[PDB]
């Protein structure tokens, strides 16, 4: 999952930008490079060591003036103050997180750590009710996740539960967006391809936070 | 998958090594870089095309002398000469190989290419019927795959079958090799890591190639 070009319409160049759910870092260091300063945030103390470890590693660049700091963060509690950054960047992150009512807690601490007007760049993965092994798995699992685009990803060899992914409708994401008063700017329907390789049909989103 | 120690103690300066079924180079290049010369072999061009991408990147050798090339080969028909090599590295390789008689020729091809009394490294899975969940999967995939042992790995979100694995008895693995001619000289049962995280037994052994 690359960043999809759309982003450097809307991106200027002193923008502070947060990057929720950094992982190891790919991202915020690919943002870095081009001149941008980023937060990359995500939950567990691994993901933001490797981003550490990562953003030493030299000669990388393509901009100057840019930098990649990384701490671990809750995302529906941040520690930054209101209007703290020019830019968000969510790609595959809520899909990760199994509560409806924690993804709107999530797109609020967004809302809020957003100054006036900056935007929001969002990708996730929709609901293939048209691919008959995702409609297969959704209608198999839903009885055990009780939300409806919600799975369990399996063990390849063993089939053991991993964890919960969820899958979203574009109401869905539209609302949770447009609940937390961002307008919609951007919207595309993209083949994505899954952390385990699949295509399936997914969402690329700018919003813009509103004016008070 | 790193190298076992234990290699090092049969390794010789000078040694020419074959490394089967070497990916996109890690284990090549970890050897390159500790001085030996090895020759990387896979079927599928994609990986050796990664492995001399790799092999380019600079500063990584800890020793002088070695040097890692990369070729693509079916390992059941090698295009080598007889006793071209001192030693041969097989690291979860004949793991993905569903035909136990393809497995033989493998063998028989190794055991061709390596110079009188020079060693095998192999290192493979063994059948981990102690597990519940390995026991589980054996049980269900031996009527689809119809070899003991061997059963399907599957896509973690779709539960397509992706490709066969076959896990190994400590039996046939023994006789896989001394069928061939080859002496067992250290053999180790360790716990080993899947390609998908997975700790299950595997068997770590030094089979040595014996002499006309
Ligand atoms: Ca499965
Ligand atoms: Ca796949
Ligand atoms: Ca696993």
């Amino acid at each position: 999952l690359d960043l999809y070009p759309i982003i450097h319409n809307y991106l200027q160049e002193d923008d502070e930008i947060l990057d929720i759910g950094c992982g190891s870092g790919k991202i915020s260091l690919e943002l870095a490079s081009k001149g941008y300063s980023v937060t990359g945030i995500d939950i567990n103390s691994e993901a933001i060591r490797l981003a550490e470890t990562a953003a030493r590693s030299p000669g990388l660049n393509q901009k100057t003036g840019g930098k990649a700091e990384f701490k671990v963060e809750n995302a529906s509690s941040l520690s930054f103050h209101d209007s703290s950054f020019d830019f968000a960047v969510m790609q595959a992150f809520l899909t990760s997180v199994p509560d409806p009512k924690e993804r709107s807690r999530i797109i609020k601490e967004v809302f809020r750590v957003l100054k006036p007007g900056a935007y929001l760049y969002l990708v996730e993965f929709g609901q293939n009710w048209h691919l008959k092994l995702y409609r297969k798995r959704y209608l198999h699992d839903f009885p055990i996740t009780k939300e409806e685009g919600s799975f369990l990803a399996r063990d390849p060899e063993t089939g053991e539960t991993e964890f919960i992914a969820h899958h979203f409708t574009e109401k869905e994401l539209v609302f949770l967006l447009t609940d937390c008063r961002f307008e919609i700017d951007y919207f595309r329907v993209k083949e994505l391809e899954t952390r385990t390789g699949n295509k399936i049909l997914g969402f690329v989103i700018i919003a813009q936070k509103l004016l008070e």
